[PDB]
């Protein structure tokens, strides 16, 4: 059981966007962000095992995308410093998510998928 | 003569997304967001006049685009809180940057256009 799973490609290789560094925050009592789960994404550009069901609890989550490292080591200038995507975790809804993005120099397009299965 | 354009589209209705309030913050001395600009989006789905090319120096900048109220106010739950757009502007001279976004319900596309002043 994975509740949050990140997906990373890249648009311009037409391939899974390697070793891209992904940092995930919880929104804390104090209006600040909390570190919550970090790693770098594998050959498939996929980041499982990030939380499990007992600590994904209600509460504003944001995924942090390091995209200009990505792009400097392809020796590509890029526009963002990061992508970032923040979104609240209901218990009403579906019970996974797959946060999606697609990576271009100058532009990212990001998608949730939730669902039961 | 505009250095910062924001323009939103509405990809359910297929129009300009009008009356989206957008927040534009620069990154301050101490690392922390300090509040730059802000407008709301005009009938043809864009925001002119947050600055001006004197006011607008290097630095690292955020347009935020306050995507939930959008959604909201059309009958729809949306999934993302916000759309936020951070880049770093003008370390190379004066540059005229537009954001594009296009918005649905729970995915969102942003791109930038940048040009040297003519
Ligand atoms: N191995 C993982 C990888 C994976 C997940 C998804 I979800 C996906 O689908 C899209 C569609 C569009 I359009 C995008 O911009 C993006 I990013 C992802 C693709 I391709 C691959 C899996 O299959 O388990
Ligand atoms: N008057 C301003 C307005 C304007 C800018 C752009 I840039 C644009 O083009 C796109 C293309 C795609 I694909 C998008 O998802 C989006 I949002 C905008 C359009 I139409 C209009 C100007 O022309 O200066």
């Amino acid at each position: 059981k994975c509740p949050l799973m990140v997906k990373v490609l890249d648009a311009v290789r037409g391939s899974p966007a390697i070793n891209v560094a992904v940092h995930v925050f919880r929104k804390a009592a104090d209006d600040t962000w909390e570190p919550f789960a970090s790693g770098k994404t594998s050959e498939s550009g996929e980041l499982h095992g990030l939380t499990t069901e007992e600590e994904f609890v209600e509460g504003i989550y944001k995924v942090e995308i390091d995209t200009k490292s990505y792009w400097k080591a392809l020796g590509i200038s890029p526009f963002h410093e990061h992508a970032e995507v923040v979104f609240t975790a209901n218990d009403s809804g579906p019970r996974r998510y797959t946060i999606a993005t697609l990576l271009s120099p100058y532009s990212y397009s990001t998608t949730a998928v939730v669902t039961n299965p």
